[PDB]
């Protein structure tokens, strides 16, 4: 009898992928399509919403074609999962069914002047005033402020509002709308968590905060869990419905960082993942109990399988320059050429020998939120060489996650029991080693490296009975997909001396304005 | 009359050259010979005195032989000049006429203990206690401490003192002694002023300091001027008298850095020279009255042409890593490979865009003598590149020299008039312009870039009457040789900014121990 498949749309910052997982949790077909990174004015960033939706549909149809080739039996896909760059907001009209303008992106800074205007007028100048409600400080990153800016600065959006025809949505809702073809207007708990308009505990919109921020609650979508029938796939944009054979259901929608948490099986409290993409995203499952933080970190929804099934929360931290630093050292500074040289050179020296390199190129994030900090190096002598500098950069990434995990542990009320790690920089042994030493936990490195897209497809597959329970998933994961592990190896006095160097260097980072 | 020629012996830290100059100040024959760098223990540097004397003698005989070959109107050498690595102290015996040990070098550190002993016991911690007499602080460089060390660590030297056979002398004195066949025992004012045993204002050995430090005044030679008959060459050590052919008087003697000041025509008060070598030596001519330093500089003899003729005094500052920084960027960091790239990489960006690179790899000298200062970089972003970093390094060199010139100005009671330049890093056009822009004066670059050797030749030729005065010397320099000029280009607004960033950066350099 035939293998059952689940589909997963990984809609990333700079590209979109479709991945068909089988019931062994193996990606069996994949395609990718980049979309354009528009930068009008320095600090801005935009996406064409129609470019993305089309990318997604191209990805679906091409990947489906290739699977039919290597398995001619494959009749249809059981369900489809959506995961997305979060907070990126699209504005679209409900009868034209098309974007009013280009979508500003999570790390765009057009909403700066509004971020200031808001905090004073509403919060009484309190950054974390909403944080008992949302889980978030007022920052440029969150949808509401993109939503407001669009109402304040885009004529077609301004008009669309009064006409009573303005839909707003994070990338999940935008996808899920068009795929159904007008028929579905829904977000999920993890994406909603990042709007700055959701009550964190209750998992419902905040009439207070919508009203307070001037956002017609008519514009917002119907919140749901991550794992349940969202809609059907009813379009033929790039042969997609034809290619699908049946009307495949969309039974999975989840924020991309949470989707890595879920795809790395971080189901129980105290478990965490860190993605090493361009920057970092560390998320730790804090369990059924929601949590808040003195360190300026974020409180967010981790996951929720089904309606009224348990909602687990999480605390979230980041670093801005992780991969960016490795790449900067190569392309900007010419410290090496071939990617793998980075690890070899750092290895080739006993240690940093008294240099620290705080690679805070766009300020320190995390539990020392310094927008004035810059990229800085200290303690160099004529014996200092590129190798030391590359090593220091790697230690500094590990030192940030240490200070972040340190912060998380206190205000979560738990220890970190193990760290799963994903993204290109997880394939660097020395960094995983140093990380595992400093934190003092096993670090698991999944050889099925596509964990974000699995999180999406797992939700989908739970809600269609490809997998019956989380333990069947956990079990199959352990049965089919291999979990290489890196253990601590730390002289605890060295951790002291390394963090003391670190503490000291951070004082010399302050620079801008 | 017939064509006239003045020889100069250039006895450097790592080589010795004999350069034959013509009456138009062109170097018309040259020969170099290295001598062995002995390093017994880490931080110890020692030169074989007889080896050097053979280098000099062999240099003379080759250069002459080559000149007779390529110049039919070369008959003889009117006079010889001598210029030398300063502070480097030789102990020798009047009867054997050989060294009693190898001579410890200016940068040698074995005097360290003695030096910290002298500050504590003889000045109660005040290292400037003798600086009103000598113009100097207590440091490992100056000759008296190397004299002391040898007495107390070399039984041979202690022995010789007892009889009244021992002669201490700096390289000028040593070289003029053995060139005479031991018939001359003299030092010149510039060299003498690096002993820590000369009274600046009188320019005689101060008995107080000789006794205070317990170096007997009978081991020391006679202070004389830089330009006048010290003796004649009476030796055939490497066929030198055969080559010279006639009676050739030694009529010039001057420490290399002052020899540069003199060869760079820095005769008026307010006229500086900088040498851009491994590190830097900046010397301003301050005028006929000594000017003491309350801003970290050394007060020293500039020069004195003729015995009892006026003595022009000078201020002196140094920086450690000038050339060294350029090299470090190349060999340690991979920022460029061929020397010419350094400058073209720097030119390819319009400024440093807010980064500062303080290259105090072995601490800051100059007016802020901080040995805990270490190499640092601040202000980097993802826009920053090796181009910007190379440029910032070049800026750092001119920014220190600016702080040195500043400190000089305030001690000196006068303004910087011009800055002549030489060395090696002088060939980097961009560094000169940054320097001109910052100092707001014309930076003069001789094309005849052998200034150090020319100073000694000038001293000799004046004394012998090949030139009649300092104005003829300046005239003949202007007429017969080419000086390139670098005027300021830049704007007080930018100058102030570059200096504000710099001075903020210094606050962040403190690190070692």
């Amino acid at each position: 009898f035939t293998m059952k498949y689940v589909g997963s749309i990984d809609q990333g910052t700079t590209s979109t992928r479709f991945i068909i997982f089988d019931e062994r949790q193996r990606p069996v077909s994949v395609h990718q399509v980049p979309h354009t990174q528009h930068t009008p004015h320095p600090g801005w960033l935009e996406h064409d919403p129609m470019e993305i939706f089309r990318s997604a549909c191209k990805c679906m149809s091409v990947a489906i074609a290739k699977l039919r080739q290597k398995d001619a039996s494959f009749r249809k896909i059981e369900a489809i999962g959506i995961t997305n760059q979060r907070e990126t907001t699209v504005a679209w009209d409900r009868v034209t069914k098309e974007p009013l303008c280009y979508a500003p992106v999570w790390n765009d800074l057009r909403t700066y002047d509004i971020t200031k205007k808001v905090t004073a007028e509403l919060g009484g100048g309190d950054s974390m005033f909403a944080s008992k409600i949302t889980g978030l400080p007022v920052s440029t990153y969150f949808a509401a402020f993109k939503m407001r800016w669009m109402l304040e600065n885009v004529p077609a959006v301004a008009d669309a509002c009064r006409r009573g025809t303005l839909c707003f949505g994070t990338i999940d809702t935008w996808l899920m709308y068009k795929l159904s073809g007008g028929k579905a207007f829904v977000t999920d708990v993890t994406n909603a968590s990042r709007t700055f308009l959701m009550d964190l505990r209750t998992r419902k919109w905040s009439p207070e905060l919508c009203e307070k921020l001037k956002i017609p609650m008519e514009t917002l979508p119907e919140i749901r869990s991550n794992s349940e029938l969202f809609g059907y796939v009813e379009t033929d944009e790039c042969g997609v419905a034809a290619a699908l054979n049946e009307r495949t259901p969309i039974m999975g929608s989840i924020g991309d960082q949470q989707s890595a948490l879920f795809g790395n099986m971080c189901f129980e409290k105290g478990e965490a993942k860190n993605t090493y993409g361009t920057g970092c995203f560390l998320l730790m499952n804090v369990g059924e109990e929601a949590r808040f933080s003195k360190h300026g970190l974020l409180s967010t929804v981790g996951f929720q399988v089904g309606r009224d099934g348990p909602c687990y929360y999480a605390l979230e931290g980041a670093i801005a320059c992780a991969g960016a630093t490795v790449e900067w050292m190569r392309r900007n500074m010419n410290l090496f050429s071939h990617i793998t040289e980075c690890e070899k050179l750092a290895r080739s020296v006993p240690g940093t020998q008294g240099i620290v390199f705080v690679p805070a190129f766009s300020g320190l994030l995390a539990p020392y939120w310094d927008p004035s900090a810059r990229g800085t190096i200290v303690g160099m002598t004529l014996k200092t060489t590129r190798a030391h500098v590359i090593r220091a950069a790697l230690q500094a990434i590990a030192l940030q996650l240490n200070d972040v995990v340190g912060s998380m542990k206190r205000d979560a009320g738990l220890n970190l029991s193990s760290l799963r790690v994903d993204g290109g920089l997880s394939k660097n042994g020395l960094l995983m080693e140093i990380q595992a030493s400093l934190l003092g936990v096993d670090i698991l490195v999944p050889s099925m490296h596509e964990t974000t897209a699995l999180g999406a497809a797992l939700c989908a597959g739970l809600a269609a009975g490809v997998w019956t329970s989380l333990e069947e998933v956990k079990a199959v994961s352990r049965r089919e997909n291999s979990w290489k592990t890196v253990s601590p190896s730390g002289s605890a006095m060295e951790r002291e001396a390394m963090i003391a160097e670190w503490r000291e260097a951070l004082k010399r980072t302050k620079w801008a304005k």
